[PDB]
């Protein structure tokens, strides 16, 4: 690794990670599963009614957005969503011990997974959680690759899986 390469891990954190996985959109769009989304992976609603999505948006941002937000607003919402995922792990009796056992990079992948799937979805992954706690990284990654989460939308999940396998930021290099 060059001096620059060794600097790369210091540039990566959960925010940069999810920013790559989720992208950044300032207008309401449908995600790979067809759910109305905005900003940096902010799921507005699962309802197919755009009017519901717009309603959720105005509630979340606090003004009349008519389906459009600013970069600064996207980032505020993103920060709130990241905090919610972290809080969701730490208060959960199943997830916290696993999260605690992980190194810093895999902890980012954990927060990412929960940001994407929610707490009950992740906590239901009984085998993966045991594998991670036991540092069975290859097995954990293979099992994650069986999931609907990954298989229905591979591009959004592939880097997270690789990160659980390696505990490095390599999947986020060379975009
Ligand atoms: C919180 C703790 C451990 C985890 O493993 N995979 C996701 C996740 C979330």
């Amino acid at each position: 690794p060059t001096t620059e390469n060794l600097y790369f891990q210091g540039s990566m954190n959960i925010f940069e990670m999810l920013r790559i996985d989720e992208g950044l959109r300032l207008k309401i769009y449908k995600d790979c599963e067809g759910y109305y989304t905005i900003g940096i992976g902010h799921l507005l609603t699962k309802s197919p009614d755009l009017n519901a999505a717009k309603s959720e948006l105005d509630k979340a941002i606090g003004r009349n957005c008519n389906g459009v937000i600013t970069k600064d607003e996207a980032e505020k919402l993103f920060n709130q969503d990241v905090d919610a995922a972290v809080r969701g792990i730490l208060r959960n009796a199943k997830l916290k011990p696993v999260y605690d056992s992980l190194d810093a990079v895999r902890r980012c992948a954990a927060i990412n997974h929960v940001f994407q799937m929610g707490v009950t979805g992740v906590a239901g992954f009984t085998n993966v959680l045991r594998m991670l706690q036991q540092k069975r990284w290859d097995e954990a990654a293979v099992n994650l690759a069986k999931s609907r989460w990954y298989n229905q939308c591979p591009d959004r999940a592939k880097r997270v899986i690789t990160t659980f396998r390696t505990g490095t930021w390599d999947a986020y290099k060379n975009l």
